[PDB]
């Protein structure tokens, strides 16, 4: 294998044992594949091809795959890929991923040349994902200093570097000119920013750390500096988290939860009004995401082998589906912890979801077929 070889792959198909879903697994479990971060673009405008990240040439590199002809494409090549923040532009001709850790790279999907547009600078270290603007113009992450970065590779490191203040930076990069801006600087753990669909004036970041320690998890900043606020103050005992923009960019939907009891609640916060509203209960779930409009949600039962389901929420409805078991053991595959994570979202025509689940030996990508039921 390398950059531009093809792999046909076989597609099996068969009936989730509790729920008699139609799944077909897209990859063979003998190679370690997954699906990208579930927030980032993966399936083409038309859902006829997937990005994904396999194995099958050493290291962890980016495929794409043709869902009609069943053929992968290799797209990049090499050890140093991060396979999971990486996503296609609006257009479906490039591929946005960071390489090394410090290149952020395009691929043109044509040719396969890479460009790398911007490199995080010497006496920083690239924080988490690159989110990139509806646009596709602009991207936003975090950068730490160096002197304050420690490789976090447990979660005890990820809980005890919350206490070391670091200086994080939340920068955003010019796609076109390579330059980069600082739109926020201080001495706390800054995480998860990410552009609201449509608007580029707003920008979503967190507080990163331990859930019922942290003053509050979710901000809103203007994209220049200015105006930097809570999307809601915590009620006494409470944590928020899983905070993802609604596709549309018509809220911010997050979980919430109270000490002293186990259930969980879905939220949407209007970003203009910041009035918060609760929308359902759920299951306990590791991740949550949306179809475009916010009328469908799905979430992947957590881990205590405590909930191997896949719910889907119907937002117009009110009601709960168990639609497939994704059956994943959570186990850590070459020391990445977030390999295992079934990280459910929507095909294009909201007619199925795609996850990853190690239930048949590595991981391996799944659709599952939404049941008639979801819409009665
Ligand atoms: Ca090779
Ligand atoms: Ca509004
Ligand atoms: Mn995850």
């Amino acid at each position: 294998m390398a950059k531009g070889k093809q792999i046909p792959l076989t597609f099996d198909t068969y009936q989730d044992a509790s729920t008699g879903a139609q799944v077909t697994r897209l990859t063979p479990p003998d190679v370690t594949c997954h699906r990208n971060y579930f927030y980032q673009k993966c399936f083409t405008r038309d859902g006829s091809k997937l990005l994904f990240g396999g194995a099958f040439d050493g290291p962890w590199n980016y495929y794409l795959l043709d869902l009609n002809t069943q053929v992968a494409t290799q797209l990049t090549e090499g050890r140093g890929d991060n396979t999971f923040g990486g996503f296609l532009s609006p257009d479906d001709d490039a591929l946005f991923y960071v390489k090394d850790g410090r290149n952020l790279m395009r691929v043109d999907l044509a040719t396969l040349e890479e460009n790398v547009v911007y490199q995080v600078p010497a006496e920083w270290v690239g924080y988490g994902t690159w989110v990139a603007n509806s646009d596709c113009t602009k991207l936003v992450g975090i950068e730490i200093r160096r002197e304050d970065w420690v490789p976090l590779t447990d979660w005890k490191k990820f809980h005890e570097f919350y206490f070391t203040k670091p200086c994080c930076r939340l920068m955003r990069v010019d796609l076109k000119t390579g330059e980069s801006t600082v739109i926020l600087q201080e001495n706390q753990w800054l995480g998860h920013p990410i552009y609201r669909p449509y608007d580029d004036s707003t920008v979503a970041f967190c507080h990163e750390g331990p859930h019922d320690l942290v003053d509050a998890r979710m901000w809103l900043i203007n994209e220049d500096g200015t105006n930097m606020r809570k999307v809601k103050t915590h009620a006494e005992g409470e944590s928020c988290t899983h905070e993802f923009w609604v596709p549309d960019g018509s809220a911010l939907v997050y979980v919430s939860y109270l000490k002293g009891s186990p259930d969980r609640f879905i939220y949407s916060a209007d970003p203009e009004t910041l009035e918060n509203r609760q929308l359902t209960s759920m299951p306990a779930c590791s991740h949550l995401m949306s179809n475009y409009d916010g009328s469908l949600m799905v979430g992947d039962g957590s881990d205590a082998e405590n909930d191997p389901f896949l719910y889907v929420f119907n937002m117009k409805n009110g009601t709960q589906h168990r639609v497939a078991r994704h059956d994943t053991s959570w186990k850590v595959f070459e020391g990445d912890r977030q390999v295992t994570h079934p990280h459910p979202s929507f095909t294009p025509d909201d007619k199925q979801i795609l996850f990853t689940s190690d239930v048949h030996g590595k991981p391996a990508l799944y659709l599952a077929t939404l049941p008639e039921s979801v819409w009665k």
